């Protein structure tokens, strides 16, 4: 079973103990470590940060410790216009320039493949997303001829039913892709003027407002659309989402005034790291959606839907039974990487719990 772990390039700026570089990463933790993010310019893969070349090197040296670890580089992400990506993929010469540009860049910096983080294609874009993956793969196949082991090509897919339908032809891209990472942690939109869990496993017996907002639906649907199990990786959040309550009402359907306050380290409204969360838990009221098997916390006018070791193992169990390829972790820098915030002296608590589960019978 593959354990695919993402690392973010900006994690480095976070203040104090939030500062995370790639040298903090335990080399036998994951199987595939992906580095976000990579930019495009002059229609070809380029770096984002001012010192990615150093960081790439720091990552791809961890491979000296674990000769078997594989490392990919992801392209795009959100801080990067769909319109931009779309512009490149929709034309035959810009799509070819960019493609032609990857293998050498990737080989220069030690990466073993490319992850396509197109934070999402429109419906006019679906056709080119297929053409882009198809042609991209063909290039990795033609450079394999030159000695070095073939470059892995993976894609990052959203788990929202409308989104999949809009810009992804699953049956077609699953052939050309080495694995698909399904983003099962964005199941609770902004508009929702209430609390709710973003990465629930099951529906929720309370009042199905759209039988589709959970990992289980999303998984069935991909396997239904034709993505083989041996190619699916379920996405597991290592972070939580906070919201500021609009009343003292704290359970299902509770009203919401807007996102929760910024964390001390992550400094972003509406989101918290697991290390920031273990700290928040102190003097909080914890609960659990029996139905959806995921926890949430609450203190003051702050309510959080998050993922703990039990929930994360429970997901890691589910996907084994489903016989999927493995799990994907949205982010390493957001797990308790120093292992100094969550009680037990264990670094990467959350990602370790899974790893353990992937090796059980
Ligand atoms: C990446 O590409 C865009 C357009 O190619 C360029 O204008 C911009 O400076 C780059 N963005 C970053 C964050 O490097
Ligand atoms: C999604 C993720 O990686 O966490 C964040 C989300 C929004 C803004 C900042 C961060 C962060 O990395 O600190």
């Amino acid at each position: 079973y593959k354990l695919i772990c993402y690392y973010t390039s900006w994690s480095q700026y976070r203040e104090g103990d939030g500062s995370c570089f790639p040298d903090a990463i335990d080399p036998f933790l994951c199987t595939h470590v992906i580095y976000s993010f990579a930019n495009i310019s002059n229609n070809e893969i380029d770096t984002w940060e001012w010192n990615d070349v150093t960081l790439y090197d720091t990552l791809n040296t961890l491979k000296n410790r674990n000769p078997n670890l594989k490392t990919l580089l992801s392209v795009g992400g959100w801080n990067y216009g769909s319109q931009r990506f779309s512009k490149i993929a929709s034309k035959t010469q810009s799509r070819r320039t960019f493609i032609k540009s990857v293998p050498p860049f990737l080989r220069t910096h030690g990466f073993d493949g490319l992850d396509l983080a197109w934070l999402w294609p429109g419906w006019r874009d679906k056709r080119h997303l297929t053409t882009l993956v198809k042609e991209m793969k063909a290039e990795f196949v033609r450079e394999a001829q030159a000695g070095t082991e073939q470059l892995l090509l993976s894609a990052a897919v959203t788990a929202g039913k409308i989104a999949i339908d809009r810009g992804y032809d699953i049956a077609q891209i699953s052939r050309h892709l080495d694995f698909i990472s399904l983003l099962t942690y964005d199941f609770h939109g902004a508009w929702r003027q209430t609390v709710g869990h973003h990465s629930p496993l099951f529906r929720g017996n309370e009042d199905a407002s759209s039988r589709f907002s959970n990992a289980d639906y999303a998984v069935s649907y991909m396997l239904r659309l034709g993505a083989p199990a041996n190619k699916l990786v379920m996405g597991i959040p290592t972070f939580g989402r906070s919201y500021t309550l609009a009343s003292s009402k704290t359970d299902v359907g509770a009203p919401i005034s807007g996102p929760g306050i910024p964390g001390r380290f992550t400094k972003w409204k509406g989101i918290l790291a697991y290390y920031e969360i273990c700290d928040f838990l102190h003097g909080a009221t914890t609960h659990r959606f029996r139905d959806q098997q995921v926890p949430y916390a609450t203190k003051g006018n702050q309510w959080v839907a998050y993922d703990d070791q039990e929930s994360v193992k429970n997901k890691a169990r589910y996907l084994k039974n489903r016989q999927l390829a493995g799990a994907m972790v949205w982010a390493l820098d957001l797990d308790d990487f120093r292992g100094t915030f969550c009680g037990q002296n264990l670094t990467f608590p959350l990602t370790s719990a899974i790893k353990d589960v992937l090796a059980r019978v």
